[PDB]
């Protein structure tokens, strides 16, 4: 009945309308050790981070879910500043990065010490039932990532003590797939270890563009999430077009109940402000919050998607998946 | 004539007795993701590496570098706590570290943007002669660092970038080997890139039993560091048997202005806490800041090695590397 926001316990039913992957914050790890060029402007931070949540609400939106990695500057206390002043539900996560993008010395250090899995499920049991640091926010999601054509050694572990600790709380487990990888091979691996499917979403599917992957992935009766609508050349996505064409072929065969939808924008960059260059910039230029409602729901419409299943993405889903 | 310190600039005469390679804080790269159960506890860590400069101070050490990298927790403001207590010198450094142990991603993804090396350089540049952060704290020293059997290309945009900054500013650069490999190859591409042998140190090469590996280091005119004594059996390492007869070899084929002696040690670890397993943990026993003075520098005493060259590698190399 009830889920983790970064303002507390919230009633599922209440969850309504839910982009369920987007960063307010994000920061390649490194980005802390760039802090005198790359420093955390707080206020300026917090202003951007405010419109977004704003465009949001304006199309409707009153849930987000942040899945930022703690190694990726996660930070609950600034998400519960923007929930505190929009009146949106944020939840937020605990998790790892992928290995290739993450930051594994840590852990694989400590999978030396032969604790690393246990010490894992420990931080996750932490911060889904207690805390995450003093901000006394709990994570609502677990987070968990592989890398392409390959979960790693350093990825099961997390992907292990994940399960066990599904298995403990009932928490919802949201994926990273590369480039389009290992969708089928994350839900398998999850489920072996006797995850829920009923509260996995593997994400970035919409990184590939044939649909018996997709069939293959939901055959295991998890969620999938075409999560990056707007991103374009870059991180070797697909095209929204490819997008659209492959989504429509799913819901064309009845999956509307495992599938959800978001862009996983990156609101505010942590460390040095930077510039695409418009051979990808031009090519990323409708990576934002709005993009969705205003492109590509109005282009599903037109190919005949009706509004009930529209609904049942952005509020039945969210609203099964964390109940 | 001066070097900047955590505590401002300080004439290079006045450093005295120096131990060229110790950490106050370190953690691996990741610890930041482990937050809720590995808070940093500042008044107990302040303590404990009070202490060990109390330690250090009383057998004469005067000066300590210390060149925890960017990315794996060095603090400045914490280090200048440390010094205004204790009456220490403490210079820093700038830098990160080596890839397989760092947090690459972020500077990884700026050299897709093709701006890497040039940020480096002006991070580098801004630390060394603007300050870190708002700490006003600049450090004194290039830390760089390579990978086992290789310099990769990402560590070559911060040796690349290194070279430049020293040739601006005349900073002293300071290196990690990763066990026992890459002194020489450290050494001729920083030569080639026109940075000066006087101001550079070889970092572990004490991480190598083979005298004439050390040769061919010291004959591009370095600096080399035996800076691990105490560390056994980890990451690698020989024993301090092995180090002793390496570095005797050295001292008695008149090697003397060319070597610098530390333990590396690490004397407050960020993230959680942990227990070396227990033949490890025996192995590194003696791995803390007065195991030099106790126990390797009698034994030095033992085979013959006179005072004189003794204070030729705590005393005099440190003054002339800095000036
Ligand atoms: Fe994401
Ligand atoms: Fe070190
Ligand atoms: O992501
Ligand atoms: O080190
Ligand atoms: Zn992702
Ligand atoms: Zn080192």
């Amino acid at each position: 009945e009830m889920v983790e926001t970064v303002c507390g316990p919230v009633p599922v039913e209440q969850l309504g309308k839910t982009l369920i992957h987007e960063h307010f914050l994000f920061g390649y790890p490194g980005f802390q050790g760039d802090v005198t060029r790359g420093t955390f402007r707080e206020d300026e931070s917090l202003r951007v981070a405010v419109e977004a949540a704003e465009k949001m609400k304006r199309h409707g939106i009153q849930t987000v879910v942040d899945p930022t990695p703690n190694d990726c500057g996660r930070n609950p206390a600034f998400l519960r500043r923007v929930a505190e002043e929009t009146g949106l539900n944020i939840i937020c996560a605990t998790g790892y990065y992928y290995e290739g993008e993450g930051a594994p010395p840590y852990f694989q250090f400590r999978r030396l010490l032969g604790t690393a899995e246990d010490d894992i499920y420990d931080m996750f049991m932490a911060e889904l039932t207690e805390g995450i640091a003093d901000t006394g926010i709990k994570a609502g999601v677990i987070k968990l990532a592989s890398s392409k054509g390959r979960i790693t050694e350093y990825e099961k572990m997390f992907f292990r003590a994940a399960a066990r600790a599904q298995k403990e709380t009932g928490a919802v487990i949201i994926t990273h797939t590369q480039e389009g990888t290992m969708g089928p091979e994350q839900a398998a691996y999850l489920l072996e270890h006797g995850a829920d499917p009923k509260k996995i979403v593997i994400g970035h599917m919409c990184g590939n563009t044939d649909p018996d992957y997709h069939r293959k992935t939901l055959a295991y009766g998890v969620y999938i999430a075409f999560d990056r609508f707007g991103i374009q050349g870059m991180v070797g996505a697909p095209t929204d077009e490819e997008r659209v064409r492959t989504l429509l072929a799913l819901l064309r065969d009845g999956y509307e109940k495992q599938i959800m939808l978001s862009h996983d924008t990156v609101n505010v960059w942590l460390g040095r402000p930077f510039t695409l260059p418009e051979p990808f910039a031009e090519m990323m230029k409708n990576w934002h919050v709005e993009h969705l409602f205003v492109n590509i729901i109005p282009a599903l419409k037109n190919e005949g998607i009706r509004d009930e299943v529209l609904e049942q993405m952005f509020i039945g889903n969210p609203a099964a998946l964390f109940s």
